[PDB]
């Protein structure tokens, strides 16, 4: 009963997060086995920011400079690399805390945790999409660079996500656990244009499951559609157009309560042309994307 | 940059989460220096839930009855007593990852995290309000009983909250850790009346100052109002009467933004009189009331 944004248990990623100092500059970092990985911009002074040249910065860098910490542990950098956007510090000792890990690079439209940090210390966790234009809507501030994004199946951690950079406009930009930026972006103090976003249509309908499922169920209405009807309101209201392999992925949501996906998809169509009559569905007023088909399966059946 | 629904890292509480099997029935108990906590319907059938008579119920059971498990940690109980709802086994050996910890008993309208768990193994984390009629409104399915709500000041995690039961309207009660519940619940398998509950006026207020912080400040007015008089606004909208303490921990708030606490008193007054006019306050289309003005303030400031 109920159903909540909820997070991944952050445990497995506590133990990996690190300090990282390079000069006057501290961020987080990711140690993994013996390799810290961490945003290359921690080698750059605030003036440097406006064009830093990455390869010729980093050349001036030595091993020695680089100081990484996790409490009284002071680790002891051995090598020291660039790939893409991130630096990887080899250092002389395995994480002992190092869970089962991969480094993932999500789709746009895929949910994630975030466990963001400060001077290598864990201040809070919380769930986000990767919004169809490749920035998430996260709670950053100064110092919070290196804090990671990652799901977990069973025992092993997905990392998708480092943090690397706040947007004009108060969105977040970030990598992948290899560097390369999701979106256009480019670590640099640039006004830099995020794409024209979109609402993401097959994680509101998994939320319509879910909704269902719990009890919410005002919206659900006599009328069914086609996917080329509902994509005509898909594109009217700034929605991403719905594709068979969505319909695919809702089919066990439509099979545990008996609601044809198009059937979901009039109720959606009802509520975006007339808003939601000042109701609440899951405790929302408006139409939730941050929701995968996956999490709400996970969610509705008790997956640890 | 962004202002997010944000749990504490659940690292310290992961580490002491186990199963506890009597009988045929498993839930979460939580493992401190060597006492294991768990609800005490777990010496409970399905039968006896209707009016069980738990000091009889216990009576039939022994320390070996009691298994708890850790993963591949079996632990030896030596020793059971109930206080109040909440069962205490005296194990033999100390949780080598017990965190440095408080048991309180949290006031209505504060905040916490919950870990969700089931077979002693964590679901996932997610924030939430001690509602004023002492529900929570959380996520929890069958098994997740024993699952705790907690805080974090630093190292000290200070549990407040400990997972019981679902009210037939879909709401959760719990006790603190000496297992005494919020509200005037009990441990029956009876329709309970859960109180006429009210939003949590001070944390919407904070939650307003947030939204100021981040840039969302379309509803500042040119107006202001007195205690009384939106008492009477409060009174109509089903919200907790603000009162000078209430106005008193705003201070830090009303002190970095300089919008005085009646001021924002008076853009709440007409956000309740009007509604939102089809506008979002950080991503919401409605007035939360999950944020304590200290959650405000220690998100804003990047507290780890
Ligand atoms: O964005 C940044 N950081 C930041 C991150 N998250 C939240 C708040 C802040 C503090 O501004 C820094 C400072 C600004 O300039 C740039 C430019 C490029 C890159 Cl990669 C990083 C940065
Ligand atoms: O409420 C319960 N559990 C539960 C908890 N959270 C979410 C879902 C469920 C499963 O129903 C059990 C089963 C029902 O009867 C009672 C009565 C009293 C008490 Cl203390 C516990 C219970």
């Amino acid at each position: 009963s109920g159903f909540r944004k909820m997070a991944f248990p952050s445990g497995k990623v506590e133990g990996c997060m690190v300090q990282v100092t390079c000069g006057t500059t501290t961020l987080n970092g990711l140690w993994l086995d013996d390799v810290v990985y961490c945003p290359r911009h921690v080698i750059c002074t605030s003036e440097d920011m406006l064009n830093p040249n990455y390869e010729d910065l980093l050349i001036r860098k030595s091993n020695h400079n680089f100081l990484v910490q996790a409490g009284n542990v002071q680790l002891r950098v051995i090598g020291h690399s660039m790939q893409n956007c991130v630096l990887k510090l080899k250092v002389d000792t395995a994480n002992p805390k190092t869970p089962k890990y991969k480094f993932v690079r999500i789709q746009p439209g895929q949910t994630f945790s975030v466990l963001a940090c400060y001077n290598g210390s864990p201040s809070g966790v919380y769930q986000c999409a990767m919004r169809p234009n490749f920035t998430i809507k996260g709670s950053f501030l100064n110092g919070s660079c290196g804090s990671v994004g990652f799901n977990i199946d069973y025992d092993c951690v997905s990392f998708c996500y480092m943090h690397h950079m706040e947007l004009p406009t108060g969105v977040h930009a970030g990598t992948d656990l290899e560097g390369n930026f999701y979106g256009p972006f480019v670590d640099r103090q640039t006004a830099q244009a995020a794409g024209t976003d979109t609402t993401i249509t097959v994680n509101v309908l998994a939320w319509l499951y879910a909704a269902v499922i719990n009890g919410d169920r005002w919206f659900l209405n006599r009328f069914t559609t086609t996917l080329n009807d509902f994509n005509l309101v898909a594109m009217k209201y700034n929605y991403e157009p719905l594709t068979q392999d969505h319909v695919d992925i809702l089919g066990p949501l439509s099979a545990q309560t008996g609601i044809a996906v198009l059937d979901m998809c009039a109720s959606l169509k009802e509520l975006l042309q007339n808003g939601m009559n000042g109701r609440t569905i899951l405790g929302s007023a408006l139409l939730e994307d941050e929701f995968t088909p996956f999490d709400v399966v996970r969610q509705c059946s008790g997956v640890t």
